[PDB]
């Protein structure tokens, strides 16, 4: 991966929310040494949000005790007690390896996050897992992780989601250590995902107005929906989460985008979010993949990715995403080429595997219209881009590789108004990996693809008719 996270050795797995500490973000990630085995808090730094400094474990595995997923926080105003600045971190484990033991552990730093102490008492105990006898008892009480922190600032105290099977939980607390059950949520689609890596965070909307959000990953797969990111705007009073609307919208369109984590950008941390998600799926992400042979390791993160919440008709509100601004410092050179109007198909002059490129497309009664990425010479492996319908779809079936296939997940799709005659594109290429940001992104699909050495060329398509390719900008990405 040229521009991609990637651990420097071993499995990669779920990140955690950054901190801002020592000019930069502190980002955590779970890691094992095996893939898919036990494994725990894995530490990594940038300044920029695009390039990262690994400085390997920080929260180790032990006997029969891997950290899971969780979160953490830099406790400003030493309300935990662990001297003022501490970074402090709540981090789901097994308790004596027992499922339906896991709970709540607190770790904190007092070197801006790269050494961690443990604090050997569960800060939030999972009660009802001793208690439970019967087989639906014992699956709840083993659905009790990811803690995720905030700061609430209104009512001045710490505010914490935990994931739970189809609900999600919260607790109060003044200092970190003692928390307070609060109310449930619940939504009404349970066919939707159970909640698993639950996000919480506070943002201002392009018209100054202030709102809360909900979001975790989620697997409707089975309903036709993403298994990717969910969220609901809404409030949160100190007791009770209360959503605009009980249908949670989508972050993400594409087959990899889970167990994403948000956090404050420093340069306007009420306005403006950074993100970045796990480029993986659980139907196959324990498998072998094509790095793994070659390079000891599996696994890389999505590009960060900066949110804003806009304001829609109607008074409702809706997130936005954006490639982070500083991947422009990347760019080692820019090509551009001729607008053109192509029936049926046609070859691009260019040839390459991490880039970025960009276009418009426009039509008329073509039913079908698209982009083809990651084209070896032999025309038969490509990643497709295109509209159909009312889709807006990435399919990167024809890029199965021989011992590594991804299908039956090949076509992936964002909705896009079927009466649209025109699109523009934005479309980040690696050599894992294919990101695509449609429009002023309120629909981004992110998908792993195992490319080949060979597959780097560019194709334009079309179907019914001819359309007319434009502003086609191909930036490279070096290091």
């Amino acid at each position: 991966a040229v521009y991609h996270m990637t651990p420097p050795s071993g499995w990669l797995c779920d990140p955690q929310r950054p901190v801002t500490t020592h000019g930069a973000y502190q980002l955590y990630y779970l890691h094992s040494d095996q893939n898919n085995g036990p494994g725990g808090w894995d530490h990594a730094s940038t300044t920029d949000g695009v390039a990262f400094t690994h400085h390997g474990t920080v929260m180790p595995l032990r006997p029969d005790f891997p950290v899971w997923s969780g979160s953490a926080v830099v406790d400003t105003a030493n309300t935990a007690g662990f001297g003022a600045g501490a970074v402090v971190a709540l981090a789901t484990q097994p308790t004596d390896g027992v499922r339906k033991y896991q709970e709540q552990y607190l770790y904190w730093s007092t070197d801006g996050g790269f050494t961690f102490t443990a604090l050997p008492d569960p800060v939030i105990v999972n009660t009802d897992g001793r208690a439970a006898t019967t087989p639906a008892e014992i699956e709840n009480a083993e659905w009790f992780r990811d803690p995720k922190i905030h700061w609430d600032t209104a009512r001045g105290e710490w505010v914490c989601v935990i994931g739970r099977l189809r609900y999600a939980a919260f607790y109060t607390s003044p200092n970190l250590r003692d928390w307070t059950l609060r109310r449930n949520f619940d939504y009404p689609n349970h066919a939707l995902g159970g909640i698993e890596c639950p996000d919480l965070f506070e943002i201002t909307a392009d018209d100054g107005t202030r709102h809360w959000v909900l979001a975790a990953s989620m697997d409707a797969y089975g309903i036709g929906l993403p298994m990717t990111y969910a969220y609901w705007t809404g409030t949160w009073d100190g007791e009770q989460f209360h959503a605009d609307d009980l249908t949670p919208q989508w972050l993400d369109w594409g087959w990899d985008w889970y167990a994403a984590v948000t956090w404050p950008s420093i340069d306007a941390p009420e306005t403006k979010r950074l993100a970045i998600a796990w480029m993986n799926n659980w139907k196959y992400a324990a498998r072998d993949v094509p790095t793994d042979a070659s390079d000891g390791y599996n696994g890389q993160n999505s590009i960060v990715r900066e949110l804003r919440l806009a304001r829609q008709p109607g008074g409702w509100y809706t997130l936005l995403s954006t490639p982070v601004a500083a991947l422009t410092n990347y760019v080692t050179a820019t090509t551009t080429l001729p607008d053109r109007t192509v029936d049926g198909s046609a070859v691009l002059p260019w040839n390459g595997r991490a880039y970025e490129i960009e276009l418009d497309i426009a039509w008329d009664t073509a039913t079908n219209v698209g982009i083809s990425v990651g084209r070896s010479p032999d025309g038969t492996r490509h990643t497709n881009i295109g509209k159909y319908g009312a889709d807006l779809y990435v399919d990167r079936g024809p890029s199965d590789l021989a011992g590594y296939s991804l299908a039956p997940y090949s076509r992936a799709a964002a909705p896009i108004d079927p009466g649209a005659r025109s699109v523009h594109l934005r479309i980040l290429v690696d050599t894992q990996s294919v990101e695509v940001f449609v429009n002023a992104g309120h629909t981004v699909l992110s998908q792993q693809v195992h490319f080949a050495e060979g597959d780097t060329g560019i194709s334009l398509y079309t179907d019914g008719g001819p359309a007319h390719f434009t502003g086609i900008v191909v930036r490279e990405i070096g290091q």
